[PDB]
């Protein structure tokens, strides 16, 4: 691998930061949040880059109001490289009290589309969970009132402005499914031109051209609910998600014409039951996967990056744990994760992080690091 000959590069920092934070990120109508969680990230084909999360008002919940929020580089060129590189807080959508959320962007030329997650503010997962007002939840049901939507919303001035949210819960999440979530993380473009988004058991499929999309839904069984994709460097799929227990990643390859394997645990890749992040980086010699999750079957503690120079992914080098360049005074980082690739040739991660000042309750203080650094420091760390 020639890139290991660069020298290693690394920088990171908060970048939505907590209620609890000095610089506290709020919406220029003065509206905080207690914590931001379920990042997503994309590099648009200008460069800008774009970086979303949940905004969750009141505590680190999954449940209650819950607002899609953003940041935006400050130009297409800066590769969000320091602090400063980065525009204030903004808002796709917070309208009612209910949960706007799992963002999962896609981008076609240029247009950027953004698939989110949508429960009423009176349901939660579980049911029964009590909300800042004393209200007591619901379970997340069947019905049309009480079940999870599904949403697109798009951008074509390079996530300047994002048009009004569209449910597309009837067309693209089959009938009778309670539960539901897309994403979170990113979606990608085929080298033959598709769009192929992951979802709960399934992969949402844009046909067509950019400026003529046309959406539809592949089946897969076995599926997580918390998935991604990646095109391989031998052009086929590569699902790679969040199992139900604690243990493994589980993986399933396939093509948009003839389906999927079924979904078998990937040993290379411990897992404790939490989302990932993969990304395509490269099409020429050496071809390159990357992988990002907690490389651990009981903590989220362990971020580890992962380099693969398999056709079809199959094995991974060790690759590099996160906190061997740690962050300090945003909690202790583990747990979610979102890559890109930066124009100027890095990977781009957002990275979650937790105070633990309410421990596993709902009072702890969740933020959000961005991490940038070229794959010689991937490639030159301790046990690679
Ligand atoms: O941090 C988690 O693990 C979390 O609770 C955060 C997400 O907001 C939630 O939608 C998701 C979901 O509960 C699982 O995928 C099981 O369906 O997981
Ligand atoms: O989180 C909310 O609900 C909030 O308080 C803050 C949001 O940033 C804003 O978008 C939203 C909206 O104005 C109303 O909910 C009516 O749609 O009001
Ligand atoms: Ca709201």
């Amino acid at each position: 691998d020639p890139a290991k000959d660069a020298t290693p590069y690394h920088v990171e920092f908060p970048l939505f930061r907590s209620a609890n934070m000095a610089s506290a990120d709020k919406l220029s109508t003065g509206v905080g949040f207690h914590s931001f969680r379920i990042p997503a990230v994309v590099r648009t084909t200008t460069g800008r880059i774009l970086a979303f999360a949940e905004g969750r008002r009141h505590d680190n919940r999954d449940f209650g109001d819950i607002n899609l929020v953003y940041k935006r580089t400050k130009t297409t060129s800066d590769n969000g490289a320091t602090l400063s590189d980065w525009e204030s807080l903004r808002e796709v959508v917070g309208s009612g009290d209910g949960t706007w959320g799992n963002p999962t962007p896609v981008v076609d030329n240029g247009t950027i589309y953004l698939f989110l997650s949508w429960n009423n503010g009176s349901y939660s997962q579980k049911g029964g969970d009590e909300l800042p007002d004393g209200t007591i939840t619901k379970k997340i049901d069947t019905t049309w009132y009480g079940r999870r939507h599904l949403y697109l919303t798009t951008s074509t001035d390079d996530g300047n402005t994002w048009s009004k949210p569209q449910d597309l819960t009837k067309e693209l999440t089959p009938d009778g499914w309670s539960w539901d979530a897309v994403g979170p993380g990113n979606g990608i473009k085929l080298s033959s031109g598709e769009l192929v988004v992951p979802a709960m058991g399934r992969n949402i499929v844009g046909r067509g051209t950019p400026g003529q999309r046309t959406w539809s839904v592949q089946r897969l069984n076995g599926a997580g609910a918390e998935g991604t994709v990646c095109e391989t460097p031998d052009g086929k799929l590569y699902r790679n998600d969040r199992p139900s227990k604690a243990g493994y990643r589980i993986v399933a390859r396939g093509t948009l014409s003839d389906g999927f394997s079924d979904f078998a645990s990937d040993s290379g890749l411990p897992d404790p039951a939490c989302q990932g992040s993969v990304l395509k980086y490269n099409t020429d010699a050496p071809p390159r996967t990357i992988f990002l999750n907690s490389a651990s079957s009981d903590s989220r503690r362990q971020m580890r990056v992962r380099i693969s120079y398999d056709a079809d992914a199959a094995k991974y080098d060790y690759g590099r744990k996160l906190a061997d360049a740690p962050v300090s005074g945003a909690g202790y980082e583990g747990g979610y994760s979102s890559m890109t690739k930066t124009a100027d040739y890095k990977i781009g991660a957002l990275v979650e992080s937790d105070f633990f000042n309410d421990g596993t309750g709902g009072g702890s203080y969740r933020s959000i690091i961005w991490r940038r650094f070229n794959l010689s420091w991937i490639l030159n760390g301790p046990n690679n």
